C-alpha cells in the first residue's frame, strides 16, 4: 500500500505487453500433454495470470509464489475466477517458500532488460534444483542473445536538430553538433530504446545460448556470458554502435512447434525493447564492411544484479577498440 | 563533459519547445523601443539563444550569464553568429558574477514545473535588485497561477484496463480496479502530465499573481503563494482532482500588445505541461456542482527548492477535505 502505484505500473505494463503475455499463454497451452493433471510452480506469479493459464491448460495444482505484496491481488484474481481449488497463491520469496511437494513443471516471467539486468534468473535456477522433479518441464526452457551493428535513426534526428535551429529562429547552432554528438555518444551507459527494423545494418549474430536445464549454469553466468561475433554490413550508413536483444524458447510439446518470444526489432515491440551500446562517435560503414568483436555480459562490481557489458570491437579498416558499459540502476 | 548529455537534453528540450522559444522572441522584439541601444542581462543564458534575440531587437550590449558548463557552447554560438562585440558570455552564477555596469533590462527563462519547483526565480529577483536600473524592464514582467478541477482521461483508461483483461485472455481482473484506483490516486505526489482541454471540468480560476518588479516579493514567496478559489462544473463526470498551471506575461511596448506565454491545456503544449493533484479517489460531479477551496504553494521542509502544495477543497455536498502533495525530486 505504501507507494503501491509502482506495483500497479509493473503489472499493467507486463499484462499490456500482449506479445509477451500471449507468448507465455501459447507456450503453456502447447505443452498441454506435459501439464494435464500435473503440478506447476509459478516463480514470481504477480497478478497470477500465468498460473491461471496453466490451469486453463489442465494443470491439477499450480503454486503461485510471489514475494511482493501484489500476492494479495493475485489471490483475489484466482478466487474471482473460481480457481482457488487448483491454484494456490503462496506469499514470500521463492527461495524460502515451503511447498507440500516437488513439481512437474516451472513457469516464470524472469527476463530483465538486456536479458540479465535485475532478472529473476537465479531465483528460477534455485527453484529448479530445489523443487522441479528430475527431467521436469521449464517454460521457457532456453534463452538466446543477439548482437548487431545499428544506425539509430532517433539519435541521428537528435544530433541534426542543432543544424536546423537557424531555419525558424535565425540563430545558427550547427556549431553545437560536435558537442551534442560527443555528449550523447561518449557516455558509458546502456540505453534501453526501441529501434525500428531498418536501423539494423547487418544480419544479427547470436553470441550466447542459455540452456536452463543445465546444472551449474548459475556458476557459468557469474564468470560472464558472451562470445565472439562477425558480420558484414548491408550498405552505406553512419553506424552509431550495437543493439543487443534476446529471445526465449518454449518446448514444442505434442505438436512439436517450439514457441519463440523475441525482443528483436524485426518482431513486434515488447516492453523490453533493445539495449543499445553506443560508440564514442559515429563510424561510416559501406556495403560489405566487416564488423567483428567480442561481447561479455557481467555483474557490476557495485551491485551484481546490475548489468555490465564489456565490448571489444573492430569496424572495417579502423583499429580494434573497447568500451565498458553499465545499466543506470 | 563528465555526463554532459543532461546539458544537451535540457537545451534540446528548451529550444524544441517552440511555443516557449517564440514567446520570448516575440516578447523581446515587441519591446524594441525599450531595448534599442540599451543593455541587457540574460540570467541563465544556456545556449545563448535569448541573448541573441535581444541583439536582433537592437540591444547594444547583452550580458549572457550561465552557471553550467554549457556557457562554452553559448560562447561558441555567439561568435559563430558574429555577435561577440554585442553579446558577452559571462560564466558563473548570476549572484556572484561581476558586470561592468547596471542594465536597462533583464531577460530570463526561469520557470519550473508548477512554476516554482526548482525554479530560478530567486536568482532573477537577486539579479534585479543588484543589477537592473530603477524602473528597468523585466521580460517576462509577471506570472499568474491557475487551478481547475479535471477528469484525467489517461488515468481513466489506466484504471479501466483491468476490467478489459478478460476479453483477450479469459482471465477476469475487474477485481483489481479498486486496488489500482486507490494506488494510482492515493499517493501524495504531484504528477507532471499533459492534459487535453476536454479533461477540464470548469472555468479555470486564477489563485495567484506575481509582479516581478515588487520589492519584497522574495519574502512573500517564502510564506507561500496561493489563495481561495471557487468554480462550478460544466457537466456530469468523474472528477479525479485538480490541475494547476501558469502563464507569464511580457510588457506590451509601443504596440501595447502584451504577450502571454501560457502552459494551459487550452494553449499549445509546452515541456512544462500541467501539474496534477489527484484526490484519493474519484468523485462524481454534475452540471453546476460547486467546487471550492484553498491552495498554497510552499517550499518543502527537506529541500526548499522542491515544491510542496497544501490543498484544502470541497466538492459539492461532500465534506471539506485536505491533502498535502510534493514533487518527486
Ligand atoms: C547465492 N547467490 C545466488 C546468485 C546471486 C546472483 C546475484 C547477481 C547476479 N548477477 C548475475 C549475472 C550474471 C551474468 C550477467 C549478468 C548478471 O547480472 C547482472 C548473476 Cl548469475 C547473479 C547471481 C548471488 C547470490
Ligand atoms: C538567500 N536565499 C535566497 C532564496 C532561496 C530560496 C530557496 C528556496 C525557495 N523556495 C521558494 C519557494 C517559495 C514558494 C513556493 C515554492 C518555492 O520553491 C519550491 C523560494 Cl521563494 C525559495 C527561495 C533561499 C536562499
Ligand atoms: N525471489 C522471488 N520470489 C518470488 N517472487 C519474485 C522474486 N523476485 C521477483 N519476484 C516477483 O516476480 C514478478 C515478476 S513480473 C511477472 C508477473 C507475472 N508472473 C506475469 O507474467 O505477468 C514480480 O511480481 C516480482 O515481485
Ligand atoms: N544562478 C544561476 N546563474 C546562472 N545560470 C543559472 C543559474 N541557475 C540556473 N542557471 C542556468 O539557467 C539555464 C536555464 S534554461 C534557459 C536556457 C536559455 N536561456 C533558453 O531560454 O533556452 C540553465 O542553463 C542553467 O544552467
Amino acid at each position: 500500500y505504501y507507494e503501491c502505484y509502482s506495483d500497479v505500473s509493473v503489472h499493467e505494463e507486463m499484462i499490456a505487453d500482449r506479445v509477451r503475455t500471449d507468448a507465455y499463454r501459447l507456450g503453456i497451452l502447447r505443452n498441454w500433454a506435459a501439464l494435464r493433471g500435473k503440478t506447476v510452480l509459478d516463480v514470481g506469479a504477480g497478478t497470477g495470470i500465468l498460473s491461471i493459464f496453466c490451469a486453463q491448460a489442465g494443470a491439477r495444482r499450480v503454486y503461485a509464489v510471489e514475494a511482493s505484496a501484489i500476492w494479495q491481488q493475485a489471490r483475489e484474481v484466482v478466487r474471482f475466477n473460481g480457481l482457488e481449488d487448483r491454484v494456490h497463491v503462496l506469499p514470500g520469496p521463492v527461495e524460502t517458500v515451503e511447498l507440500p511437494e516437488q513439481v512437474d513443471a516451472i513457469v516464470s516471467e524472469w527476463m530483465g532488460y538486456g536479458l540479465l539486468h535485475e532478472s529473476m534468473l537465479s531465483s528460477v535456477l534455485h527453484a529448479r534444483t530445489k523443487w522441479l522433479k528430475e527431467g521436469g518441464l521449464l517454460l521457457p526452457a532456453s534463452a538466446e542473445l543477439f548482437i548487431v551493428p545499428i544506425s539509430d535513426q532517433m539519435l541521428e534526428w537528435r544530433l541534426g536538430f542543432w543544424s536546423q535551429v537557424k531555419q525558424h529562429y535565425g540563430v545558427d547552432m550547427s556549431c553545437l553538433e560536435g558537442f551534442a554528438t560527443r555528449c550523447l555518444m561518449g557516455h558509458s551507459e546502456i540505453v534501453v530504446q526501441g529501434l525500428s527494423g531498418e536501423d539494423v545494418l547487418a544480419r544479427p549474430q547470436r553470441f550466447a545460448q542459455l540452456e536452463l536445464s543445465r546444472a551449474g549454469l548459475e556458476q557459468e553466468l557469474e564468470a560472464g556470458v558472451g562470445g565472439r561475433f562477425r558480420c558484414s554490413c548491408y550498405g552505406s550508413a553512419p553506424m552509431h554502435g550495437f543493439a543487443i536483444w534476446f529471445q526465449v524458447t518454449f518446448p514444442g510439446g505434442e505438436s512439436e512447434k517450439p514457441l519463440v518470444l523475441s525482443t528483436s526489432p524485426f518482431h513486434p515491440a515488447t516492453h523490453w525493447k533493445q539495449a543499445l551500446l553506443y560508440l564514442n562517435e559515429p563510424v561510416q560503414v559501406e556495403q560489405d564492411t566487416d564488423v567483428s568483436g567480442e561481447i561479455t555480459l557481467l555483474p557490476s562490481r557495485d551491485n551484481p544484479r546490475r548489468l555490465r557489458v564489456l565490448l571489444r570491437y573492430k569496424v572495417g579498416d579502423q583499429e580494434e577498440k573497447t568500451k565498458d558499459f553499465a545499466m543506470e540502476d
